[PDB]
């Protein structure tokens, strides 16, 4: 990854061995969970695609997951190529061709020349694009972790308020459907399937209660 | 988060991934204890709104506790908004528009703006105003998940002054209350729940009587 | 490796205890799992044909596959000199000799003479070189250490969907097949391998399948 | 802490989090030794009020010691308080106002007086008050937390010199009383309470006993 | 060790603790094996005399090694004053005197000549010397420390071939001979000491099979 | 302990808590053994009086030895004392007055004298005296914890000539009574306490046998 140095000016560096293997930890003990994806982008700050194509082989073991990123990535790609079609014939001197998606890809294409479009001027962030590629793959890559729909969710008799929530929260980050549909879905849903007596403790505070009177209600 | 650097010129420095797996590991093994606000703001001295977003999104599970800090951060920006409304209009060269609480729960303000923000002259405290925010909804978060009320401790039979004490204690500390109160409450419940064995001990001593003096004396 | 000073001469830097540590400790702790490969290709960027065979010395145990690694380096070795004619005599100031496939071995070199070939204009990837001998002799040891066959691959009546084409990707990025056949075989194979319901599942989902759409019907 | 820049001013820091590990860590896996004293007063060096009352807070349990410390630091800002008059009214610029104790202990005031106060011309330490503050509640702690007392330690028959002058200089460490009578006891009460065989070694031994001529007598 | 600093004035940097914790540890786990002398190699890549008699010192335990490593040491460097004769008078202002035999083993040669010795130009190799010599007396070492001798390797009735070629192996690296000799001595040896039916086996392949065949014929 | 700058001066630094916490961890786990002297001098290069009497008070244990460290200091304090008496009256503006016996413990002087003394012109040696002193205590030390003398050691007949050899050799680094009474016990001593069989083994290669054919002869 590009680090700046005294005078402002950024150079190359040698990927370290700490955020492989922190990287590789992470994805081991928490598996595909929602809290990967910030893990991911902050780990990778300024990383070349040399260094995300990495930081995705070095993952061994779920390597369904890893295909479906790559064909995520590979339609992005396409998609970019059909957008942004490169011309042909003599480039000029003071400006580097520009890449195509397989190059921004970083498949097809020396370190040497991710280092000049990203040191270019203008820049071209083409760690950025891969980047925001990559986590549109891990986004679809934890939707399809998801254990259970976001329907089936029915609280026990006896299984607290507070598992309830943290479950059904879980899966609804897991969900990502929307944002709105998320606001409405919290507002429905969390007061729909409550257990008849916290259910009706709940429904004696109106919709207007909100979450932390909902739970100490339920409390005690 | 920014940091001074030589000489006198203050630039942005991304997070580390060390403070982060640091914040994670304290998160995982402490859950959430009384000390982990002090460890909170000393992991994050001086984070612009991007990086605390990006601490409280690493965390894993407890996402109840992250919707009640979140809705208590929309909260206060609400209030701040109806403290210090902002006027609309176009925006001095040289200075900065006065943020929004969007602007400073970091939702809607580009990492530039915030970097602005900062080290202007004069500051605008964006980053303090965020961090005794996320403060107030960690203080909520401990109180609720505080296990049982401080009017319940009581020493068992047998229970040494030891663990009644510091049990009695990390519970008050969890408690929430004015210090007035807590000098009520340390001198009228800690002496009246004692074991009677140590609390006829503890009333030979006197009322007005230290905590070391107590300790010493049922000591063994 | 080879540090690139910043705005300066390239300088030569030794091998960091830190990269040799974690060289030793992923082969002891994982064996010759195929990401070995690209964990190695990482660690070791811009080094010397010395730094590599330090790297490959420090391991230890699994001397059969170190022999007949060092065989396909011989190999290679030999098939280089045989097809590049080497120059004798008198030699011009300024200019390196044609290296042998001994010397890119490292074999009878030092790291003066590499240095050199890495710093002439044009530069001659020595280190790029003995990189890929040693990477093609890493994957004949990861071809050796494949347990099963990939044609040999069938799904358990309980074993899921998602575990039976995790060890089909896995037998599939240690075969050796070129990717040609590669892509025939994820595109027959997994299909025509996996249990009669989902197969007749994907069936009625017909072609243009892909393994997103596949696990998503092969659900429950 | 304060850290003083090469050839430049003393520029702010705030306290890494390693110290903060290493403090809470030898806090919980240590307890309250005699020797935490001098690593407390190790790593906190040149920190401001604030930073100790971050190292403070961060502890977990034994709330009773930190009460006790707190009752502490409170006596003596009482005392600073009493006998130092503070001034008031309008105030010279350029120089600072008299630092009160509730203000030399930190709970009143921000960073910024600490920071003016520990950079005046004569400078006035807050720090290396508030530390010795801290030192002597600790050395409290420290006392109380010690299990037997100095005057009742008696040698084992069986349990050989070396064991007991370790227990011996350990509870010597943790008393309480003047140096004087550190020495006198020192002098005295080692040969005084040794084994009866060893203890007649040491009275042939004679004046002038000196610990290595203890344990070269006493050997077999 | 001496190191490039910026800018291109070689400094003296002190032997960093970590990287002796490393040779600790590798000294504790490791002990004595063939890998240690490319680990020692590469913890002391230009280090001093002084860097190597504090790499040789820390070592604990295995106090005959030690000597005959001093031994053999000392046996080098009387063999280099055999050779190199030394002659006795004033030093020339300039440039640094000879060094002896002793100068190399950092006896009596104090740093600042040692340093001078490196620094100079042209340079001394007395670094490179002395590790030459540290690398003689451990491969006499290593092939002391040998458990058995190369011609007792036999594989057991029902052993694998994996484990026997494994052991084998590592027996004969550990084994000193010239590589030539060693030639000869697999392809006498391996299929000899083999198992009846893998014995068989093998020499259906024939005498100048490869490793990964004669591997790949009793496969399993 | 000081730090060369960019500009090569020298300015104190804050004792690094990793060096702290790993003095204390070998301290406690090795114990004392002749090699905690080299990790001692090794770990406190450039500290201060302020950072030695830190890791000194910071051994937790074994107080008696380190009370022998403290009498050993208090002895070489004094007798510097008597061999260099300080001057008395005013002292000149270009000097720093000289310290004395004691203050070069740094027990009665703060750590901006030190560094004055430390980065004088021409700098003063206050820390590389202090080390001396202390490495003669520890000296000290590991002397009296020397579990058996050198004449008591007599090999079983079952014991294994490694294991005498070890133990002899370590008994005897431990002895550190001279060098050349050191050469002469190892050839003596060495050979005179061996089992009668391979004694006369060893008598068959006459004085002029080294260790090497000495262990080989009983090898095996």
């Amino acid at each position: 990854p590009i680090v700046q140095n005294i005078q402002g000016q950024m150079v190359h560096q040698a990927i370290s061995p700490r955020t492989l293997n922190a990287w590789v930890k992470v994805v081991e003990e928490k598996a595909f969970s929602p809290e990967v994806i910030p893990m991911f982008s902050a780990l990778s700050e300024g990383a070349t695609p040399q260094d995300l194509n990495t930081m995705l082989n070095t993952v061994g073991g779920h390597q369904a997951a890893m295909q479906m990123l790559k064909e995520t990535i590979n339609e992005e790609a396409a998609e970019w190529d059909r957008v942004h079609p490169v011309h042909a014939g003599p480039i000029a001197p003071g400006q580097m061709r520009e890449p195509r998606g397989s190059d921004i890809a970083g498949t097809t294409s020396t370190l040497q020349e991710q280092i000049g479009w990203m040191t270019n001027n203008p820049p071209i962030p083409v760690g950025e694009i891969y980047k925001r590629w990559i986590i549109l793959g891990l986004n679809k890559i934890v939707r399809m972790y998801s254990p259970t729909s976001i329907l089936d969710i029915r609280q026990g008799p006896k299984e607290p308020f507070r598992d309830y929530v943290d479950r059904f929260y879980k899966t609804l980050r897991a969900e990502q459907a929307s944002q709105e549909v998320k606001n409405w879905m919290t507002e429905t849903l969390l007061v729909q399937n409550a257990n008849p007596d916290c259910k009706t403790i709940l429904k004696a505070l109106g919709p207007a209660a909100t979450l932390e009177e909902m739970m100490t209600a339920c409390q005690g």
